[PDB]
């Protein structure tokens, strides 16, 4: 099958006029509902939508029906509070707060309540997806704990689009981060470097281990550092580009996710794996093999083969390091059942065993 | 597939420059349309035409050039056809209601196109003054000339023309009747429901013998042919997930490539358009209607039947509007001798001597 991934990528490979029309109706609901924000006098007043790619890039690495969009919104200069275990989640208080700041509005105490100021953040979205009739969308239920305010626009079928509120912070990353990116001997030393001269973002997800703190807790989110490494993620500078050579890196982590996808589908067994982990691998093997030799287009089963038995090897070892936090293992067993990484594993070999039959869709 | 295949991958954009020209443009023209439907403007009511989104650099088009048509749609309209061009029409009111805001570009009977244009320019121009979020101009106004065009520069450029365009609900004009011809290809529901939607006039003015005639219109199918491009098989499924490629966009963006290359180079060259490859390659995909005609593996041999289409069209100085067959584009009166023996010539040199236009490594 030297051939047959190319097969399999070139089915993905999704009507440019399907992109076109619905990274449009997602821009529009987004980008009126992000307008619409801005003159409200609510707290998010000066919210703006942070550049983490567009829909159209969005559906060359992951799955059409499920998008994010992140509204990031700057705050004045916050004290961060390690929660626990994981160097990812924090409780957030204002080192100093400045006198008729509406954002005191959501304090718990001194805490800025993740809970709180979400609470608002879908009031006002749910309070304009309804004046919204240009377009079909709806504001799906609450999960609890979720940071997302999910859209579902269904303009003829049903695109999920979860709309992530982001606290933006200019000071220095926090320490938890400091030998994450390892990126100096694949994109180097001056690209790290500006890359942690940029901002970092809090989600409102909440974790699930405290004494009712939970409900204020933030995450750390890198999304915008994700998107650069994604589309710059060569250790030429020309990788991918016009007047250079391809390289299969995207392929493996559209297969990769493509994969997992099907999996998911059949099997709520895998309820707790998510496209994260998968983009968290390849990180770690787009690091590990940095020449551009490695990913040669004309290799793209050995590629992914070595995706895939890397992969199996973080189930195994239940060790799986978040990127930017070498603390935070994402696959200990606090957070995935053992019994849960075996399955997945099984089904992978699987897989991998017998040609992917799960490609087997013509 | 020598190196058109790779002719055509590098001239494949990536998501990222499409997206954020698309972004730019679109939200240039969104906003520009957002507020020309604002109050106390005769052209309130305007909408976008869906004729194509960013995606005309997709595999068809230039990245260079853009172009949307604002549509609007007009109360019942009696065409007189000019003189018998088939093409160009003096577009007259039955008569107006109360309260309708064209009656400002009123000449006795005469719906004028220059002065409708005027002021589509005069409003397109006062609005594009009042945002600095993006660089964008207005090149000086060409006579004759139905567009107002937008030069944008986020950091390089690409013009956007601004068509103003009257839509009518009644029957096609007449010239028009034996247009179209599908029924072999796409088939007679297909040509028939087509012709059931309205059609446009944009303001390009005729050229006579005395002069520019400046208050007629000229027909536009641009949203028929949108539908066209993007259904242009005999089988329902050609290049959908679950039916078979062919390759017509491809041989349609190869030779689009071509002529815009060949007039960078020659001066000689600029009566030449877009309109004329999409037209010759329609009339050629009526020729081939079955998609194994356009099978992948035949691109070479399909490119080189279309040159050869082309060159016929050249040298015969025929090439019939798809929509109206007595429009003839390459007739003596619009493109003289001179400039189809030029065309011609350098398309053969290209052809033999295996298109070294294509040079880039
Ligand atoms: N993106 C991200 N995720 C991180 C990070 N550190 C730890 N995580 C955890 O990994 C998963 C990621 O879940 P995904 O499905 O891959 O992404 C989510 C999801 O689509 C919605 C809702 O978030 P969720 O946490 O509620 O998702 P669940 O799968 O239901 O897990 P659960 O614990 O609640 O039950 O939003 C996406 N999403 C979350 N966070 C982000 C984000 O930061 N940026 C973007 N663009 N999308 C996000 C999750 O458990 C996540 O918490 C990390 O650094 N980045
Ligand atoms: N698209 C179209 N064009 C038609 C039709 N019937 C007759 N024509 C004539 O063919 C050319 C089209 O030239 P293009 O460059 O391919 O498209 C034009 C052009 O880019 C601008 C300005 O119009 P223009 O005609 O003034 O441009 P020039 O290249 O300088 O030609 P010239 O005769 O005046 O010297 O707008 C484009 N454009 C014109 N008309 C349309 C239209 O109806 N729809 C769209 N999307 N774009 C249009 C022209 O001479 C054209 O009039 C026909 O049915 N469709
Ligand atoms: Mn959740
Ligand atoms: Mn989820
Ligand atoms: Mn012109
Ligand atoms: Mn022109
Ligand atoms: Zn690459
Ligand atoms: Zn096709």
């Amino acid at each position: 099958e030297p051939d047959k991934l190319k097969k399999v990528l070139d089915k993905l490979r999704l009507k440019r006029k399907d992109i076109s029309e619905a990274a449009e109706t997602v821009n529009k609901v987004v980008e009126r509902l992000l307008r619409r924000m801005q003159k409200r006098e609510s707290e998010f007043k000066g919210v703006e939508q942070l550049n983490t790619g567009s829909y159209y890039e969005h559906v060359k690495i992951s799955a059409p029906n499920e998008f994010d969009v992140m509204f990031k919104l700057e705050v004045p200069r916050i004290e961060l509070q390690e929660y626990y275990e994981t160097g990812a989640f924090y409780l957030v208080k204002f080192k100093r707060i400045p006198r008729g700041n509406p954002l005191s509005h959501f304090l718990e105490g001194e805490v800025l309540s993740a809970t709180k100021m979400l609470s608002k953040f879908r009031k006002i979205i749910k309070e304009e997806v309804k004046e919204i009739k240009d377009i079909d969308v709806s504001v799906e239920k609450e999960k609890p704990g979720s940071p997302a305010v999910t859209l579902l626009i269904r303009n003829p079928e049903e695109i999920s689009v979860d709309i992530i509120l982001a606290l933006e912070s200019k000071g220095s990353w926090p320490i938890s981060t400091k030998e994450g990116l390892p990126i100096q001997g694949w994109l180097g030393t001056k690209v790290r470097t500006n890359l942690r001269r940029e901002p970092f973002y809090l989600v409102p997800k909440n974790a699930k281990d405290g004494n009712s703190f939970q409900g204020e807790t933030w995450r750390l989110s890198f999304s915008h550092t994700e998107k650069y490494i994604l589309n710059n993620h060569g250790i030429e500078k020309t990788c991918c580009e016009s007047s250079g050579a391809k390289c299969c890196r995207k392929e493996c982590l559209k297969l990769m996710k493509y994969l997992l996808e099907q999996l998911k589908k059949e099997f709520q067994e895998l309820d707790a794996f998510c496209s994260y982990h998968v983009k968290t691998a390849i990180f770690h093997m787009w690091t590990q093999d940095p020449q551009d030799s490695q990913w040669d287009p004309r290799n793209l089963s050995s590629c992914f083969d070595k995706l895939l038995a890397f992969f199996l090897e973080c189930l195994r070892t239940e060790k799986l390091d978040h990127y930017f936090i070498p603390k935070f293992n994402l696959f200990s067993q606090e957070l995935i059942d053992r019994k849960s990484k075996e399955f997945l594993s099984k089904k992978i070999e699987y897989e991998r065993n017998n040609g992917f039959p799960i490609f087997d869709k013509l």
